[PDB]
């Protein structure tokens, strides 16, 4: 297994209720692909490098996970289908918590 950082940007107009749901779905998907979720951070609202879905900002979520490298891409695709997920970026962990 390898340790990765998953950066997710969500629709910025969700209320705390919808937000919590998206988080559970993300967690379940990562775990269904063999991931051990080590740390989860809610970063909040940021101005995006470029607008997505016509929105100039997004709600950021960060995850540190350990999972099979052969499943990373499949997991990322799964995450990208959700309508409220605007952007997904997976990088190899360099300085883990």
């Amino acid at each position: 297994m390898r340790r990765y950082e998953v950066n997710i940007v969500l629709n910025p107009n969700l209320d705390q209720s919808q937000l919590a749901l998206e988080k559970e779905i993300i967690q379940r998907a990562l775990e269904n692909y063999g991931a051990r979720v080590e740390k989860v951070e809610e970063l909040g609202l940021r101005r995006l490098a470029y607008p997505i879905a016509k929105d100039p900002q997004g709600y950021f979520l960060w995850y540190q996970v350990e999972m099979p490298e052969d499943r990373v891409n499949d997991a990322a695709r799964e995450l990208r289908i959700r309508d409220n997920v605007r952007r997904v970026m997976v990088v190899k962990s360099q300085e883990p918590f």
